[PDB]
């Protein structure tokens, strides 16, 4: 009835359960032996990357240049009103300076409408006063909340709630915008509301200028001298973030614009960031994982007028550095999330879930979906993991494997997701191995190992099928994405999730949808154990789905070819490309 | 030398509107045309053995009772998902009443409730220093201040502003002169926590706080319930209170939005996404209240007056400046206020009274006839919304060459997704209240709509009215007088598809249902009307007002199997009514057979 060694240690470290130095390390010792076995390497062979009979004129649409290739995103297609831009200006009483920015906003040269919401975070100076001073020159609104500390996040969310248009832009009160600021944003958002926009900043002393100066001389901003925005170099070197895999690191909250639909898809600014900051990188980290893009805007230049690291807990993707077990403590947002789709898995679920909790990597969680199990899977799940801090389940009506998967994956909170079916089990270092490949090529959408075939009793049946080198062309020919697969949250959110209509091939289908968004990496080691177990019509629909899935992949705009069967023999998966 | 026209009625309304001009000759031509084109009358079918309820109908079987009203929030409550009761965002529209606003805020300081609430003061460009008031209360209330420039009477705009800024899932609206009693917040949230599909209306009292200040109120939080009532512009009273008790707090009221006073209400914020926001077109004349309430109504929301959410209307400054609502709502609230008019006077309305929906798929040679039959109705206050299920023929082009600019016809084309899908899409397109069905290959009689309408008026509780029809060849050839079941009964319908064409229903009743079934290749109509039969009372009209075209001769065996399948399914699905002690099975398993038998479980 006990819980895994790791989770127990982590709780103790965080001092939430008492454990004397003798038990603490008797449990640590136990955790070490249980995760000591390493993975056995599978066997390789002289394989050729691209299949031999791969159509000589057929060309798979190129992948993106990086996880953040908005250009690549642009040329992607399939299957809408630009009313204006809502400009939220978080302000903590820097009156005269605010007026200056406001002034610079009156001189905007754009074709789009734009309102201005001054977000006063309980200023002591009378800010309302200077806003009225502009009521005629601007479609300006005024918003204020009481003073209860450094509530930068709270105010940004108030102003954002107040915003009336489908597009918003955040701009600190000290950030004077150039004359083509508004225009440079709307110009881009209009083309793709799927990419967040970042504006560079410069530095200037506005001390020798009142707001009156900027109003009559609508260009004085592009003149005053000046310290360089550390990001600017990083910008041109990565073709305006187009080649960045960590774009949220450059998402400064003083000047950015994006489609308001992202607030609801990814959430708002974390109001917990009171004594910290990095809420930008955290907010943008969430946009990132939810499929949002980032592009740095040249014309979005603004001037920062001079004034008169627990991301560790919320951003696993790039910041969080691995910690030792004796130091390890649970994280608010875990790094790894193993999703499990369970149905009638009474006798195997525990071994399954435990094989996951007992991993080299303890910074993870397990999310399960009870797909209307008929046996007492749910009861086992309840008396074993109900009050467990690293395991979460949710029940529903049996809607099939695809549906169970989606529910399973939307439940995940981590960045790296792993698939573990309720009847199979992992090796104590599978997550770690895949993690290593991910940390090595931050462009990767998926990394998969191989496996071995197991008996429903445990007995060894045989080593699993193993195709040594991955290639998009080999996957589009045969399911070579052996199990255990571990795919990035972001990549998944760039696809249509799992197919809830097919009765099988649900996996071949997913990794097919994922093989379009990014580069996969294969590891030739056995880190998974898959169990194997009276129809001839059910096998009919089985070879149907295998084929259906491969051509649904046509969602790559390919019509000149059809991945057709070489025979109508159930068990056979031989193919042939027929022209049209 | 040929040409193409647009129906007479529509040509005539645009003329009577001075939006278009016709010479007397041409106009008289079109009027008399309309006069004859709509002179016919539906022929009444003949009744048969009046057998109310099926004898084979179980003796231990009772269907859950229908609501005692379109607004029976009690009936709504009992029915077959946890929400997050976070807080209550009170939006207070304000304009130059600093001292009066102060008292309001003070009373909001005296709230005895177990729920978290925020106060958003929405200032409609007041000159008085409203901000100073807010700041003077930040250490007592979780208050926010939202302000917009002065550009005339912008009540609706300032309400919306505050609402967009509201952080909770629940919102309230209290005019700055409405000093709430101490139980105000609690009396609302208590109810909102139980059912968020019902808006709440609070009563008001008239008193003068003239010789008082906000501190007098923070000092003794009962003073508000002690200030004597006064006579406003024996004292004045909320004209709605004798109505709240006469209809079990609106529970028995059929036109509940008439009491939705924007000065003291509360409701889930989700409704703003469903019914919309406050129409910023309204003026200092008023009306926005009811019209918003009216939309809330057509989308499914229920109304309930709350005795515990009473507020006190503080007499205005005094330095302050010193009839019929039908006129104001007329154009935008068709439901109750709208009344018919004759052709030579009739004019187009902002929100049509009737919306005829059409699910069209490869109906190239019938579509125009179809649409024109709806446009040539005795009832001219009507519109047609068509959804083309991505047809293969030239349907879309016809729609375009014929109605792309029609003021009373609207359409949208998607990719084929079945009849069920197109029905939803077409209904979602409708903007009227009373909506009728018209399949693209059929067509109506010139008095169909009206007849149905006359029944709706007579009984505002009805969810649907339907007539009987006749069968047509693929060219207008009379085949036979379609099936007709004399009297309606929920029991009979659950036993047999007795809801024949033409069917009309309330946009609301439809919104109280779950829409059309998009996973069944057929039996869609049975399903839908079955979904409505559980929501309200039907009324059958024994007259042939619809012409049904029989084309299926081509019925590829298996397709006839599923058509049998789904038929059973629909009735089964009607299980969502709680009924578990029974089943509705196919007596014989002969394809075209429809006989049944109830089996126990
Ligand atoms: O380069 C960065 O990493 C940071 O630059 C800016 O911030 P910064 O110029 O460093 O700080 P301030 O200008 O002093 O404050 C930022 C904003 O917080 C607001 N603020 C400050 C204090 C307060 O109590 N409430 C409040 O809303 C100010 O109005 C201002 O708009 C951005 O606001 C940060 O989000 C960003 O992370
Ligand atoms: O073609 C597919 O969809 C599947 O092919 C193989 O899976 P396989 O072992 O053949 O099939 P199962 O083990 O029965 O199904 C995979 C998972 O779905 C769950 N499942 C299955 C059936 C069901 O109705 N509901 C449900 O949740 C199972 O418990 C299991 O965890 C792959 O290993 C799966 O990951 C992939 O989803
Ligand atoms: O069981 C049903 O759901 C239908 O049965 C009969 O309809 P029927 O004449 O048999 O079928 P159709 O005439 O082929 O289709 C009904 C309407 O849906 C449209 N439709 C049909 C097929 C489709 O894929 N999409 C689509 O929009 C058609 O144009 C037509 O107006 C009834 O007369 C219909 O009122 C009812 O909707
Ligand atoms: O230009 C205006 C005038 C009034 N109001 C608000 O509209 C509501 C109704 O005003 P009033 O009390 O005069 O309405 P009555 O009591 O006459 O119905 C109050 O919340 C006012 O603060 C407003 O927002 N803008
Ligand atoms: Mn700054
Ligand atoms: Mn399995
Ligand atoms: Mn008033
Ligand atoms: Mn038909």
């Amino acid at each position: 009835i006990d819980i895994d060694a790791a989770t127990k240690i982590m709780c103790s470290n965080a001092k939430a359960i008492s454990l004397n130095e003798v038990e603490k390390n008797e449990i640590i010792s136990k955790y070490r032996e249980i995760t000591a076995k390493k993975s056995e390497r599978a066997e390789l062979k002289e394989v050729e990357p691209i299949p031999l009979d791969w159509p000589s004129d057929l060309t798979l649409p190129p992948l993106p240049e990086s996880t953040n290739d908005y250009v690549w995103a642009g040329k992607r297609k399939e299957l809408l009103i630009i009313d204006g831009l809502s400009i939220v200006i978080p302000t903590y009483n820097r009156a005269k300076i605010l007026a200056i920015t406001l002034a610079c906003l009156c001189n905007q040269k754009t074709i789009y409408d734009y309102e201005v919401i001054v977000a006063d975070d309980g200023s002591k100076e009378n800010i309302e006063e200077i806003v009225r001073e502009f009521e005629s020159l601007l479609n300006i609104k005024y918003v204020r909340q009481k003073d209860y500390g450094y509530q930068l996040c709270a105010v940004r969310n108030l102003g954002l709630r107040a915003a009336k248009y489908n597009y918003v832009a955040i701009l600190d009160c000290d950030m004077a915008p150039n004359p083509l600021w508004v225009q440079s944003y709307m110009e881009l958002l209009a083309v793709d509301d799927n990419v967040a926009l970042i504006g560079p900043r410069k530095y200037i002393d506005t001390s020798k200028h009142t707001y009156l100066d900027f109003l009559s001389q609508k260009s004085l901003i592009n003149e005053i001298p000046e310290s360089v925005d550390w990001r600017i170099e990083h910008f041109k070197n990565t073709d305006n973030l187009r080649l960045c895999n960590t774009p949220f690191r450059f998402f400064s909250g003083g000047n950015v614009a994006f489609a308001k639909k992202w607030l609801f898809r990814a959430g708002w600014f974390d109001e917990e960031f009171t004594h910290w900051g990095g809420e930008d990188n955290e907010f943008g980290y969430r946009l990132y994982r939810e499929g949002c893009y980032f592009r740095s805007v040249e014309g979005a230049m603004a001037y920062h007028q001079e004034p008169p690291q627990l991301l560790q807990q919320k951003v696993p993707y790039f910041y969080r550095k691995k910690e030792k077990i004796e130091s390890a403590t649970l994280k608010r947002v875990p790094l790894v999330s193993i999703y499990i789709p369970a149905y009638n898995c009474s006798k195997y679920i525990v071994r399954c879930v435990e094989s996951a909790l007992n991993q080299t990597i303890t910074d993870l969680e397990v999310c399960i979906c009870d797909d209307g199990s008929t046996d007492d899977t749910l009861r086992i799940l309840q008396e074993h993991y109900a009050n467990h801090p690293r395991v979460r389940f949710i029940s529903q009506k049996n809607k099939g494997i695809g549906s169970a998967s989606n529910t399973a994956v939307r439940l995940c909170r981590g960045f790296y997701i792993g698939q573990l079916d309720s009847d199979d089990f992992l090796e104590p270092d599978a997550v770690e191995l895949c993690l290593d490949e991910f940390r090595k090529d931050l462009s990767l959408a998926c990394v998969y190992t191989t496996n071995r075939n197991i008996d429903r009793e445990g007995n060894l049946i045989s080593n699993g099928y193993n195709w040594p080198i991955y290639s998009r062309e080999k996957l589009t020919s045969a399911m070579i994405c052996h199990h255990f697969r571990m795919f990035t949250a972001r990549a998944w959110n760039l696809t249509e999730g799992f197919n809830e209509s097919i009765s099988n091939a649900v996996d071949y289908d997913m990794y097919l949808k994922l093989s379009e968004v990014g580069p996969f990496k294969h590891i030739n080691k056995i880190c998974y154990n898959r169990v194997l177990h009276s129809i001839k019509k059910l096998d009919i629909q089985k070879e149907n789905h295998f084929k259906v899935v491969n051509e649904s992949l046509s969602r790559l705009g390919i019509k000149k070819y059809k991945y057709s069967p070489l025979t109508n023999l159930n068990e056979c998966r031989k193919y042939t490309w027929e022209k049209i």
